[PDB]
């Protein structure tokens, strides 16, 4: 032992699963080499499992955060816990530090999630389906690649059929912090989510069940877990475009959201947008996506339209479906219509004619 | 037992409803197969009910959240609780984990509610009438269809006549703070609702009493539980229309609220609006519903009308 804080040589039981098995006999020091040698007698019933892969630890109460451990050890004195294994033979053991998880093998389902960072999740945080606890987080570890973090979670046996291949997992925080334009709307749903942390998951309708350490991806939010279709956009510039803030308006209703915005070399601004499955059939050839500036109308004032800014507008077409588009400015919107009569006319003088003047018949 | 944490073979009583009945005699291990065999002696008075459908559990204190359980077990040592049933005969039992609810059958009324999700509600959250507690949530479960969640609640005997066929239920949990342009509304209930949650309900005037596990729908808010009449609208576009924010103004007073807004295929924008029962008789043939844009008047400036929109 590194430090035998409260081990009495006379009476200090060795408990396996709370059942007393042995008793501490003697305590000595290995000539002050920061090691405490404890000689403990073990009854003959347990000597069959007294093998090489056996773990020992010292259960001692402490004032931990978000709950106190070792209440039984506080009431009845700190003791020694043991866990047998499948070794060959051993008579000299090294005590552990924090009593590693041993599991129970009750038929539960063990699955893995991959996240860029652990987040607020700790050991013991809950897993929710329909806001009903159906499991808990078992362990966490770092991938051999330093980029990834693997969270190993366990779902109870009664809900093993709930997990499917298409099931999606996200992190839940019981805080809504909407701002909008009227004022700050703050709603507190679940306090346990703030205190502890929670992973919620959703089960699809028709999918095969998942089993045997199937891996999944942990989305950072419920909104990020929403299913959608990726569309690549070749934007002219990103002057008034904001990621996760610029919508795609069709018939006055928002159906898309600009998600990614990048600057490829050569000064090429490109974007990536998620569209909901309702308007996928409207994305075909000769289907145009354009940008509209917020115009100010004195007759019909729209403060919300002024506050939103640039808006993506969708003009459906017909043909083979496509997943990539080229965005043209609003000045050139008339030029890219399927039928349009383009004319070039010469004059010795400009006569004060700009590039936005109309033609009148 | 899966783990006998503090069972002393000498003195460890078996208590039914707090009454000592038996005493733990012996503890042994089933050749290290993660099972603890506990031999307990039971007095001859209880052997009549010692049958197959008998439940046993280990009452042990723990530092639970929003309250600590097993205070008596903490004071007087952890013990074993039992619950008899109506089995045939049994001499080998399997201990349970969390002492499932046994109920009391005092004449209380048991009813069911259906919700898309449990929400903030947990076991023990309170049920309110006129902000007076008249019951509590008993249990929750998942429907065989994965879409629905069934919450089983229990109303006390004294208020069994309060529940009617037309009674409406809604969920009040947490705290919602909404700041307006010139106002601030902090909607919250008692501290137990903030910590755990609550279900409040309203009884109509003339309705038959409800009984025998009658089902109900759990609305998400008091506003959503308000009675109204559904009107379908064939809108031209949804350019400046927001769900649950666009009113229906008659004589300058708000009488309706645009609730649902959808895009049917073919580019057809449709809507669904709730109207209060006062103006139902005004909804007849050749009755027109139109949309007005917020116009700016220099002589009579109306900032609120400008901020409302369509």
């Amino acid at each position: 032992f590194m430090s035998a804080d409260g081990i009495v040589p006379g009476r200090t039981p060795v408990r396996y699963q709370g059942v007393e098995v042995g008793t501490v006999q003697d305590i000595s020091l290995s000539d002050d080499l920061r090691k405490i040698e404890v000689k403990v007698s073990i009854k003959s019933d347990m000597k069959d499992a007294l093998r090489e892969e056996t773990q020992f630890w010292l259960v001692t109460p402490k004032a931990s955060l978000a709950g106190v451990s070792g209440l039984d050890a506080l009431v009845g004195g700190n003791y020694i816990g043991m866990m047998p294994g499948k070794g060959k033979e051993q008579d000299h053991f090294v005590a552990l530090d924090t009593q590693p998880k041993y599991r129970l093998d009750n038929g539960d389902l063990m699955i893995h999630l991959q996240a860029p960072d652990l987040g607020s999740l700790n050991s013991g945080s809950l897993v929710y389906f329909r806001k009903i606890p159906v499991g808990k987080v078992y362990d966490y570890a770092i991938n051999p690649n330093k980029q990834g973090v693997v969270i190993d979670v366990l779902i109870e046996r009664r809900f093993t059929d709930l997990v499917k291949k298409g099931s999606r997992f996200w992190n839940v925080s019981g805080v809504d912090a909407n701002v909008s334009i009227s004022g700050a709307k703050v709603k507190l749903e679940s306090l346990a989510a703030l205190v502890n942390g929670a992973i919620a998951f959703d089960s699809p309708e028709e999918s095969k069940p998942a089993e045997a350490e199937d891996t999944f991806g942990l989305y950072e939010d419920l909104a990020h877990s929403q299913r959608g279709v990726i569309i690549k956009l070749e934007l002219p510039s990103g002057a008034g475009l904001t990621a996760d803030s610029t919508p795609l308006m069709y018939q006055g209703l928002e159906v898309g959201q600009l998600t990614k915005l990048d600057l490829n070399p050569g000064g090429k601004v490109t974007g990536e947008m998620t569209v909901d499955p309702s308007v996928v059939t409207l994305l075909r050839e000769n289907t145009r996506i354009e940008l509209r500036n917020p115009k100010l109308s004195l007759s019909d004032a729209n403060l919300s339209a002024l506050l939103t800014g640039k808006t993506f507008e969708l003009v459906p077409g017909d043909g083979e479906p496509r997943k990539e588009f080229v965005v043209v400015p609003g000045e050139k919107a008339l030029l890219h219509e399927p039928d349009v009569l383009t004319l070039t006319l010469t004059a010795p003088e400009s006569y004060g004619i700009d590039a936005g003047q109309p033609l009148i018949l």
